[PDB]
Order: structure tokens, then C-alpha cells, then sequence
């Protein structure tokens, strides 16, 4: 159907003069690598990007950023239709005027602060009507080519003549600003964006898809997550990508209103939003005023949840309109609105994550000028329960330092911010260090399902039980179909146990990351701490948030925690079934047998462990990690010293037949030994920093072994009987 | 609608009704539903307030007044019977009462044949499946489920190709296919089904998987069928018929397969409370739910209440203390005061026959005891034609050769050995890959990790217990 018309997608390059296609794509339209194009949209109009490949797009497809986006007038899924066009001989004149609504403030030479660095020689081959955008100076300021000599289109090279009347001008009707919230804002959301927006992808894309045929559009939708998440911001996005109308609601706004009216504030919401139908009313803080959980004290705090719980129900009016309600947690609510017809469809918004923080981080410092000492990575790579949120301040406070010093003291700045000065302006790294030993109030440190950060790099022992594990995951994640052949099932889990030290988790991490999936990680502690509390309850909310999450893999460190708590060997007159460990059977049997999440739980003391999980459907696979072989302690430092100042000199073979008895954990304590004495020599000195020898021997003087020969003995004793 | 009438100005909520049953009553014959009883029902102390319970009596007053000669039918539906208030229980409002439970294995399935009826499938599309993988959902879970996935058939075939401009097609539309490959997407997609609290499903397991003892399979009949099909001819005699009965014996001995398969050849419910939920009330000293359970067995007839692990909560604590046991007591009341004439047999079954209070045996609550030994050479062979029923069993399988090997084994070890000749004949497969027929070489290679779940001196105990139990 012509290999022209393509459906615009993201932007693998963030170019506002470029249309990645995919190589196969390129050949089929016959053009090269600096092939400018011709791009023909809606709204009658235009523009002139350039072509490049990808290999991660799929040929039906033209990456454009928001910018070459709204210069067509073409939202995501309409349209366009590329075209080779060399012809477009290098302009003469342009004509380029900043927007008011982009500038207010700055003041100076904008032909030099934007402009300039823009059109460095990179021959942006720009055209009349397009809306190009450039960041800098701490903030963006959308230009508009209002003419060229070379009419309409024109390449720009390092000799074409620019222009800037020093003129605002007023924004558009059919343009809206860049500067308004979308896609190109979100950071660590690759699970979370397929979900919404499939879901909205017809009944607010394709109003008319709806209006014959009998599939319900769905209506509802929820947010959950920690506050700082970013939930609102997410709404917006949405709206402003399909190009629906968007009527926010805040929590307490509707509940400060008078009583009564506050049913009228809602009756004109819906009303007035529904006139602009396709629609997306929002509400921020649901719970706010749909706790029909329990504090239901008052009948106007009651009234107001009827009204919204009849206006849902008034969602089938054949308009066509998408309620979004964010909260904190799915108890703050009422499930009143879980009805089928309302909020029937539920996503989370877990914390950020590993990749997810860092990418989240250029979203906010993609205006101010980042030295080069400047390690971004280093950031979301310490920021461990931080959110979306979190993280935003921290770059304002970061900025800030980095302004309190510079144009502060050397006040240019009473009167007003400089276009040069700003553009000058730098930051690096020791100020957002600042920034972090600031204020660390972070959201919440509560709980986590992010995804291990280690492979089986720094695991180098028992290889054996590497792949194996991989036997009970591996294959039925991606071999269920051989795995079906013969109707038996998985096993649920499988139960970890051995001396301390060897690393039973890095397996549990290993094994995650293997398959990309979550790590859900309960210590012992944490479930002692609901043994103190009798409150197991938690129990039933955690195998949750892995169902909410899958793949996904739950563990339990030290599910022996509550053994050698209430006795463990003799204790009681009691037996195995614990209070927790008991509940914990619960939610496993009624866990989703055909679901997608692996239960693995590890030991230090397999003699004290319920049988209940051991009985196959459960934990019916056990393992036993054995202490370090000759092998192991040889690739196990070799590993635990990686990134690490070892010198040439240091000898670990030797030292692979020193410590027998030790383990993975004792290895690594005579590590740190021959850092806590490497670093002691420097400092001395100074008032050469490089591992060596005399530092790892004069270590092993303070050897221990944390595993007794009694014991290597007692869990071989087990060992035989267990497997 | 529930909030619809709580919604409205306070004191217009008894006209609001006012006018209802008015309204109503002027069409009758009428049927005046009313959707969340329990949104106005609580006239329990949930009523911190003035108008919460003015609206309460306006009801229970109209309904009072359903004896107006004009002949309509009020219905109320609801989430439980702990919501609402027992002042509409009222032998002359809504003394009639009956449950919904979720859907189940055949009936799920029918449902979807309901929605699915107008939506050309394609003949991969395996609808079976379907109701064969949802275990806790609802009527309503599992509509959406088809919206989705008709939609995933849609985004992509007119949505990137087609028209639609005026208005849509007829043609395309009846040309449009959904694969099973789109469900697929559906179930992956919005898992969050309703409920998986309790169930009350009939047995999908005859007596075809049995396969050992069969003479318990007629006796333990001699009890449940012959005392249902001929009460005739049972009361002909006078005595009263038994109760329930207790399994004993040791684990993997399927003996909750039998009081379950059982439920089938008499196609009754299934009710099945193991051990767990069991202790579960026991660290929570909330036994009440006893009294909870033995009323949906009961709501629901016929049925087979069955309690594994009986001895779960025993086991558990023996001490200084004696035989019974906050749960196991409280269960004595609800099986005293249990329907006598009525319709439901309560089996139990546990591998600890000696820590059982004898309360249980007295007769007239669980007076029969039967044991479910070990599995003789004769039950072990089937036993594996049963658990390899559905499995790619090559010929040269010769089981009779296994039949005189595992002597101690169990239904349960039987079992566990054969899922091990699989999760190394899948391991051929997917090796060399980059021939699915189990072979001998697997299941021998297989008995390497043989384990015997019943040692000899327990084989003894049961049976200590055996002769005195009998
Ligand atoms: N994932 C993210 N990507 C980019 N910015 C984010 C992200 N999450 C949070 N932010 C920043 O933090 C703010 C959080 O906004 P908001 O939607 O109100 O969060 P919430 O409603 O969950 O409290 C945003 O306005 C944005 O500037
Ligand atoms: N096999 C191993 N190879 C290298 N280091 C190990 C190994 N096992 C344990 N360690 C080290 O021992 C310490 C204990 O690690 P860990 O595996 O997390 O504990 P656990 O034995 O409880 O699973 C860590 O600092 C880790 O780096
Ligand atoms: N006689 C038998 N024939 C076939 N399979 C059996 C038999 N007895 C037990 N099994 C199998 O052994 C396992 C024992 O299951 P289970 O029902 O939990 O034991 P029990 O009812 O004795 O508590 C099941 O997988 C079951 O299919």
C-alpha cells in the first residue's frame, strides 16, 4: 500500500531535524545516510528532516521526536508521507524570531547563545512554518522560521546568513508548546507506558472505532504507587500525546468547596469535560475522597463518593471519555469503584529502578551545561529508594550550588539573567555531591522490585548448580511447549540451604538477571519483625506485589529467621508450623500455579525448616551449596577483587590453597582486611595507592573461618537425606 | 443503585424510594432490583450517624408493605451475608436467600461460549483452555477478557490497514479472526481477577485415577450413595445413617483423592479446608470462621466438607495440655448442630492418626474410620498407568518391571519419580535442539533419585494404630 505513508513512532534520535527509518526500509525508498526529505502531514504543511537507519525499528515506522511531531501537526499513529528532495540548494536568507512565551527573563545576544551553537556547521536543512527548538542557558526557547530567502525550504550552511529582528512573537493556535508535558519526559516506564497506552489507543484515538461494534471501551483506569512517582505527570502526557482534552482534579480542591456543591464541582467536571470529549479527566489523590474504606464519620463525607461512584457509571454516555484516578495504595481506596464498569483496569507505578533513575536524571539536566567531571551514572547509582520526584529537587538543589557561587558572588546578577552568562554556566559533579549529602528525605526505602544488577560475573562458584537452577527457570519460561509435552508441571521453587558465606543469593540475584525478571528480596529480619507483631497479614500483600510484577522471582533470606527465634532446635513444646511460615504456605498454594513468578528461599539452617515446604508443589526442589572447592577460592577472589586496585605482584593461586575452610563471605572479609591497610599507608604518607602483597598477607593474620569442621560435618549429615 | 440513593440530599432518599416502590408498584406485577443492599444495609453500628439509619427504616418499612395486593418481587444482591443487617432477615422481607458462587470448571467455559458467540474464532482458538487455567474468576472477570482480546485482533488488522471513512464495514467485520494467540495476550495482560477466597466446586476426577483399593471406593459408597439413593430403604431398618468419615494412613496415599473423586461419583461439591487455613485460624484465635464454613457447605448441597491435615492444628502444639483444641472443639459444635437430616457428608483425612481427639470418632459425628495403607504391588502398577495417563509413555515402558521395585513408595513418590523422567527427557529435547518420546533410559535413569517418603518404622506405627483404630 506505497512504501511512502508511515505510522510516526518514538525518537530514537533526539534531532529536531531527523526521521530514523529502518535499513530495509531506506533501500526500499532508495535513499542514502544524508538524503534530506521532503515530509508531508495534515493540516496542509510540511517540513524538511533527514533520513537515517535503525535496526531497531520495524520498516512500517518513522521515529520523529515531539518536534518534527508537532511541526506536521501529526500525532503519534496519523499518517505522513517522506519524500527524497535533493534539490533543496543551500539557503541564503533566514528569518528565525524566539517565542514570548520562552524567553521572559533572558536577555542578550540570541544569535550567539542559541542560534549559533545550533546551526554549528550542522547544515539543518530547516523551512518556512517549521518550530525548532534548542536548550540551553538552564530552560528551551522555541524559535519560528518566519521567512527565507531560498522560500520555502533551504539547507543551512556555515555561510547562510541569520537573522533575529530581536522580536518576540504570539504563539499559535494550531502550535502548541514545546514546552508542554509528553513522552519525551518519562523516565523508567518500558512496562509501564504498553500499558496504558494500548489501553487508550482506540477509544481516544479512534473515537469511531467504537461507534460500531460491541467491545466496551474501557473506562477505568488506576495509578498506584508511592507519592513522587510521577502519577499526574503521566496523565498529562498521555493526553497531550493523543491530543484529548485534560480536566484536572485535586484532592482537597473538591473537598474544600462548600458541602453540597462540592457534588455540583463534580457535576460541571464530568459536564464541562465531556464537552470536549475525547476526554481524560484526571483526578490527583483518589483517596483523598474515595476513602470508603472505613472513616466514613460524615454524611457529606459520604454524599461526595456517591456522586463520582453514579458519574462512573455514567462513563457508557457515548462519549467516549477515560477517567484516571492515582493514590498511594489499593487500601487507601474503597472497593466501591472496583466495579466492572468503573475502575475496572489497575497499573502500578513502582519506584524507579537501576536504568530507569539515571535516564530519569537527563530529563532534568538537558538544559544546564554539565562539565565533563560530571558522572550522571554515578547518581541513580546510589539513590537507592529515590522516585521521580526524589530526584527532581536534587538537581534543582544541585544548580543551585553550582549558582550561589559563580554570577552570585561575581554579581552580574541584580537586575536580571544574561543570556551568555547562563549558557557559560557549569556544573560538575562535587556540586550535585552537595546535593545528595543534603537533603536525603528521600519518598521511601520501604520496599523494592527492581531487577539485580548482577550476572554470574561475581558468583565463580559451584558452576554445576549455575545451569541446573536454569533447569527449573530457563526452560519453562521459555519452554513450556516441550515442557507441556508430557503434562507434568514446574516446580513452584526451590529452597537454597548450606553454611554461611557460600552466597545463596548471589544465585537468587544471578538467576533473576539471567532472565531480566524483578528480585523481590524479605530478609530474615523483616519477617520476624511481623512475628513480633503477629501481624502476617503483610504475608498476603507481598506475594502480591510480585503478581503485580511478573517475571519475578520472591526470596526469603533466612526463612530459618523464625526457627531459632521461638527456639529452633529444642525450643518448645511446638512443632514446625510457625504463625508466618504457616501463612506463607497460604499464599503460595493459592499462588497462580500457572502464573509467572518462581518462590526461592535459602538457609543457613536446613534442620529447622517446616516440611510443609519441602512437599512437592511448593519448595519440592532443594539444593545444596557446598563452601568454596580449590576452584571456587581461586575465581571467587579473582571476581571479588574485579574492580579493584590489584597489583601485578599479587599471587592468588597461592592463596587458593591458604584458606580451605573459609568461604565466598570469609574470602571477601580477608579482602576489606588488605584495603583497611592499603588505605592506611596512604594518608600517612601523604601528610601510590595500589593493592599489593605484604597488604593481602599481613591480612590473612587476622584468618577466620566461619565455618567449624563440627559443622562442615552437620550439614553433610543433612545433605545425604535432604537430596 | 447502591451510592444512587445515598448520593441524593438526606430525606429525599426516603422519597427517592418513595417513588420507587411507587412507581414500581403501578407497573406490577414488577421486580424492583436493588444493586449493594449492604450500601444502606448496615443498620449495624456502622451508623455513627442521624440519617444513615432514617434511611435503613424506610426500607425495612416499604418492604414490610410488599403485602399490598399487587404481587412484586423485591431482589437485593449483595457481598456477604455479614454486610447487611439481620433486620431484613425478617421472615416477611427477604426471608428467601441464595448464593452465587464463582464460576467453575464447566461452568466458566459455557460462559465464555456466551461472549464469544458473535466474534468469528479461528480454529486454533482453543476456548477450552480458556476456563482451564482462570482459577478464581468471576462472570464479570472473564467478560472484559474477551473485550480485550478481540481488540488485540483489532489493533492490528483494519486498525493498521483498514477503513473506517463515515462508519465502519460490514464485510470486513465478519472476515475479522481472533487466534487463541490473541486471549493469550489477555490473560498475560489484566490478571486481576476478582476473588480466589473459597471454593465450592464439584470434582473434575473420577474413579480413573484412582486405581488402588477399590474395595474402599463400594464401601466408602455404602455410606454416601446407598444412604441418598435409598433412603427408603436405609430408614427400613430404623437406625440412622453415619455422619462422615476419617481417612488415616500414611502421606501420598491420594486419600484426598478419594473423599474428592468420591464428590464426583455423586457429583456433589467439594469443600476443602487443608491444614493451613486451618492453623491459620488457630494463631488468630478466630475459630468463628468455623461457624462461617460449615454454613457454605451447607448453603451449597450436596457437598463433602473435607479437612486435611486434621491433626495440623494438634501437631502444631503434645504439651500440658490435653486432646482438644480451640478449632478442633469449636468444629465438634458446628458438626453437633449440623443438619442431621440433611444433605452433606463430612470426610477428614490424616497422616497422624494418633494425635486426634476422640471427640471426632464418638459416634455420631465420625463413627467410621477407614485406613488407606501404602500402595500394593498390585495398585502400584496402575497407579503409574493413572499418573502417566496423559503422557508420551513409549512402548518399551515396561511398568510391571517397576511394580515389584518401589515397595515402600507411595501414590505420592510413585509420582515424584516420574516427574523426574520428564524434567530429563525435556532436557534431551531442548539440548539437542540447538523426539518426544519418553524412553526407559529416562525413567532407570530416573530411580537414581529414588526416595522412599515412608520409612519401615513408621510403615509400623500407622499400623500399631491400625488395629486398636479398627
Ligand atoms: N519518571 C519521571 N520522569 C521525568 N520526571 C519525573 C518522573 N517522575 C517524576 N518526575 C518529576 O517529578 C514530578 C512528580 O510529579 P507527580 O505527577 O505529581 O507525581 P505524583 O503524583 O506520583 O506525586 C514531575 O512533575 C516531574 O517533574
Ligand atoms: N561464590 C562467591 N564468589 C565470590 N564472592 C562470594 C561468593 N560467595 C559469597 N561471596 C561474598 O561473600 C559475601 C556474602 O555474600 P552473599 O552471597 O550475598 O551471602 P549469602 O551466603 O548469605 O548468600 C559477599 O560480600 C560476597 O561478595
Ligand atoms: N493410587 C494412586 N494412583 C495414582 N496416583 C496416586 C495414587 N495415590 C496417590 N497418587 C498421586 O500421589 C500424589 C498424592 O497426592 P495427595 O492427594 O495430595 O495425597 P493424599 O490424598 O493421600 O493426601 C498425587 O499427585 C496423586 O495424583
Amino acid at each position: 500500500n506505497r512504501p511512502n505513508r508511515l505510522i510516526v513512532d518514538e525518537a530514537i534520535n533526539e534531532d529536531n531535524s531527523v526521521v530514523s527509518l529502518s535499513q530495509p526500509k531506506m533501500d526500499e525508498l532508495q535513499l542514502f545516510r544524508g538524503d534530506t526529505v521532503l515530509l508531508k502531514g495534515k493540516k496542509r504543511r510540511e517540513a524538511v528532516c533527514i533520513v537515517l537507519s535503525d535496526d531497531t525499528c520495524s520498516d512500517e515506522k518513522i521515529r520523529m521526536n515531539r518536534v518534527v511531531r508537532n511541526n506536521l501537526r501529526v500525532r503519534l499513529g496519523d499518517v505522513i508521507s517522506i519524500q527524497p528532495c535533493p534539490d533543496v540548494k543551500y539557503g541564503k536568507r533566514i528569518h528565525v524570531l524566539p517565542i514570548d512565551d520562552t524567553v521572559e527573563g533572558i536577555t542578550g545576544n540570541l544569535f550567539e547563545v542559541y542560534l549559533k551553537p545550533y546551526f554549528l556547521e550542522a547544515y539543518r536543512p530547516i523551512r518556512k512554518g517549521d518550530i525548532f527548538l534548542v536548550r540551553g542557558g538552564m530552560r528551551a526557547v522555541e524559535f519560528k522560521v518566519v521567512e527565507t530567502d531560498p522560500s520555502p525550504y533551504c539547507i543551512v550552511a556555515p555561510d547562510t546568513v541569520i537573522h533575529c529582528e530581536g522580536e518576540p512573537i504570539k504563539r499559535e493556535d494550531e502550535e502548541e508548546s514545546l514546552n508542554e508535558v509528553g513522552y519525551d519526559d518519562i523516565g523508567g516506564c518500558r512496562k509501564q507506558l504498553a500499558q496504558i497506552k494500548e489501553m487508550v489507543e482506540l477509544p481516544l484515538r479512534h473515537p469511531a472505532l467504537f461507534k460500531a461494534i460491541g467491545v466496551k471501551p474501557p473506562r477505568g483506569i488506576l495509578l498506584y504507587g508511592p507519592p513522587g512517582t510521577g502519577k499526574t505527570l503521566i496523565a498529562r502526557a498521555v493526553a497531550n500525546e493523543t491530543g484529548a482534552f485534560f480536566f484536572l482534579i485535586n484532592g482537597p480542591e473538591i473537598m474544600s468547596k462548600l458541602a453540597g456543591e462540592s457534588e455540583s464541582n463534580l457535576r460541571k467536571a464530568f459536564e464541562e469535560a465531556e464537552k470536549n470529549a475525547p476526554a481524560i479527566i484526571f483526578i490527583d489523590e483518589l483517596d483523598a475522597i474515595a476513602p470508603k474504606r472505613e472513616k466514613t464519620h460524615g454524611e457529606v463525607e459520604r454524599r461526595i463518593v456517591s456522586q463520582l461512584l453514579t458519574l462512573m457509571d455514567g462513563l457508557k454516555q457515548r462519549a467516549h471519555v477515560i477517567v484516571m484516578a492515582a493514590t498511594n495504595r489499593p487500601n487507601s481506596i474503597d472497593p466501591a469503584l472496583r466495579r466492572f464498569g468503573r475502575f475496572d483496569r489497575e497499573v502500578d507505578i513502582g519506584i524507579p529502578d537501576a536504568t530507569g533513575r539515571l535516564e530519569i536524571l537527563q530529563i532534568h539536566t538537558k538544559n544546564m551545561k554539565l562539565a565533563d567531571d560530571v558522572d550522571l551514572e554515578q547518581v541513580a547509582n546510589e539513590t537507592h529508594g529515590h522516585v521521580g520526584a526524589d530526584l527532581a529537587a536534587l538537581c534543582s538543589e544541585a544548580a543551585l550550588q553550582a549558582i550561589r557561587k559563580k554570577m552570585d558572588l561575581i554579581d552580574l546578577e541584580d537586575e536580571t539573567i544574561d543570556a551568555e552568562v547562563m549558557n557559560s554556566l557549569a556544573v560538575t559533579m562535587d556540586d550535585f555531591r552537595w546535593a545528595l549529602s543534603q537533603s536525603n528525605p528521600s519518598a521511601l526505602r520501604e520496599t523494592v522490585v527492581e531487577v539485580p544488577q548482577v550476572t554470574w560475573e561475581d558468583i565463580g562458584g559451584l558452576e554445576d548448580v549455575k545451569r541446573e537452577l536454569q533447569e527449573l527457570v530457563q526452560y519453562p519460561v521459555e519452554h513450556p511447549d516441550k515442557f507441556l509435552k508430557f503434562g507434568m508441571t514446574p516446580s513452584k521453587g526451590v529452597l537454597f540451604y548450606g553454611p554461611p558465606g557460600c552466597g545463596k543469593t548471589l544465585l537468587a540475584k544471578a538467576i533473576a538477571n539471567e532472565c531480566q525478571a524483578n528480585f523481590i528480596s524479605i530478609k530474615g529480619p523483616e519477617l520476624l519483625t511481623m512475628w513480633f507483631g503477629e501481624s502476617e497479614a503483610n504475608v498476603r500483600e507481598i506475594f502480591d506485589k510480585a503478581r503485580q510484577a511478573a517475571p519475578c522471582v520472591l526470596f526469603f533470606d533466612e526463612l530459618d529467621s523464625i526457627a531459632k527465634a521461638r527456639g529452633g532446635n529444642i525450643g518448645d513444646g511446638g512443632g514446625a508450623a510457625d504463625r508466618v511460615i504457616n501463612q506463607i504456605l497460604t499464599e503460595m498454594d493459592g499462588m497462580s500455579t500457572k502464573k509467572n513468578v518462581f518462590i526461592i528461599g535459602a538457609t543457613n539452617r536446613p534442620d529447622i525448616i517446616d516440611p510443609a515446604i519441602l512437599r512437592p508443589g511448593r519448595l519440592d526442589q532443594l539444593i545444596y551449596i557446598p563452601l568454596p572447592d580449590e576452584k571456587s577460592r581461586v575465581a571467587i577472589l579473582k571476581a571479588n577483587l574485579r574492580k579493584s586496585p590489584v597489583a601485578k605482584d599479587v599471587d592468588l593461586e597461592f592463596l587458593a590453597k591458604m584458606t580451605n575452610g573459609f568461604s565466598g563471605a570469609d574470602l571477601t572479609e580477608i579482602c576489606q582486611r588488605a584495603c583497611k591497610l592499603a588505605i592506611r599507608e596512604s594518608i600517612e604518607s601523604e601528610i601510590v595507592p595500589e593493592i599489593r602483597r605484604d597488604h593481602f598477607e599481613e591480612a590473612m593474620r587476622f584468618a577466620r573461618r566461619s565455618v567449624s569442621d563440627n559443622d562442615i560435618r552437620k550439614y553433610e549429615m543433612f545433605a545425604q537425606t535432604l537430596q
